[PDB]
């Protein structure tokens, strides 16, 4: 078996294999990627996303969300509290500000220190979820906007046409904004381009021992537990490398730099923080291997998780019985 350890794999593309996106996806797989649930991908020198940045200011950020923690450093959640809008010009000038910037450091090890001694005392704001893309439509290799779709990869292997689109996110970031732990709607995947910026380091358990890491958070998030036996579906728990290693949990950890894609894999759950002012863009994909995953999905059903509308089609036809209860939730 290949990757046994389920390390992230680093994967540097020739432009003759940056061609073909679902090809180089399995080729990825073929060499053990997906065993890490996370891998990163360098795009080949002649690349690029597009142009230059230097238009972007006038993007509006219609809800940032201050990220607001409760807890103890290393087990905490967080909620997102709903911000006036704001232009990225503005959010860039935020992130930059003297309550906001990143503080001095000596390297990625440092400020990673920094954020879970520090990260609970206080409250980011994050731009995130935002429906668009910033990709050339001239870029034809990998670009997120232009993406086969979930439902056509449903309709080519299970023979049924379904409704819904899905269409790519915009994420600003600054010091300190944190994506909790998660594995992807319907475990999916995804696949995240950091396009301009500061870096973003990610945790991740390998899909092999997610339970591992269910079963961890239970204990440690009791009540959240007792409200919904999917609950880290709400996207809201943080835990810490040290607590995971001091309670066995199997991860790992990679920091993702501007000009640079990452790629989760199916039941993949990850978490992690952007080191300072950046923008990524996000969506998720399938291919033939996540039907399985997608078939044995858990669900949250308790009203918090709230999906997009797209996620329906994928219930009904994977998971004909848990569908009513789940749309119960959805209303
Ligand atoms: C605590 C918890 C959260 C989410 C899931 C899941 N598989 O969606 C399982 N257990
Ligand atoms: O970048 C973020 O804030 C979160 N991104 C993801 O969880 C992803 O790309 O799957
Ligand atoms: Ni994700
Ligand atoms: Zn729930």
């Amino acid at each position: 078996a290949q990757n046994p350890n389920c390390n992230i794999m680093i994967f540097h593309p020739t432009k003759e294999e940056f061609n073909d996106f679902d090809k180089y996806i399995a080729y990825m797989e073929s060499q053990g990627a997906h065993r890490a649930g996370l891998a990163k991908i360098i795009p080949p020198k002649e690349w690029k996303a597009r142009e230059t940045y230097d238009n972007i200011s006038e993007i509006l950020i219609a809800t940032p969300l201050q990220q607001v923690a409760s807890g103890r450093a290393g087990v905490f959640t967080q909620y997102h509290k709903k911000k006036k809008a704001m232009t990225v010009g503005e959010y860039r000038h935020l992130a930059n500000s003297k309550k906001y910037q990143t503080p001095p450091h000596q390297n990625f090890e440092d400020l990673e220190r920094k954020y879970w001694k520090n990260r609970i005392y206080n409250s980011p704001i994050y731009g995130a979820d935002i429906s668009g893309s910033l990709f050339d439509e001239n870029t034809k290799q990998w670009n997120l906007g232009h993406l086969g779709t979930i439902q056509d990869l449903l309709e080519k292997e299970c023979g049924v046409v379904i409704e819904g689109v899905n269409t790519p996110y915009l994420y600003f970031g600054m010091w300190k904004t944190t994506f909790a732990w998660h594995t992807e709607d319907m475990d999916l995947y995804s696949i995240n381009y950091l396009h301009l910026g500061e870096p973003k380091t990610w945790y991740v358990v390998p899909p092999e021992h997610g339970q591992r890491l269910e079963r961890l958070a239970r204990e440690l998030f009791p009540g959240s537990s007792r409200g919904c036996g999917a609950f880290l579906r709400h996207k809201v728990a943080l835990i810490s490398p040290t607590v995971l290693k001091e309670n066995g949990i199997p991860f790992n950890r990679i920091t993702q730099e501007a000009g640079e894609f990452m790629v989760t894999f199916p039941y993949g759950y990850h978490a992690g923080f952007n080191h300072g002012f950046n923008c990524a863009e996000a969506i998720n994909f399938a291919t033939p291997r996540w039907i399985d995953y997608g078939k044995m999905a858990s669900q949250c059903s308790c009203g918090e998780a709230r999906v997009t509308f797209s996620m329906d089609a994928f219930v009904r036809i994977l998971q004909p019985e848990r569908y009513d209860l789940w749309k119960r939730g959805q209303d």
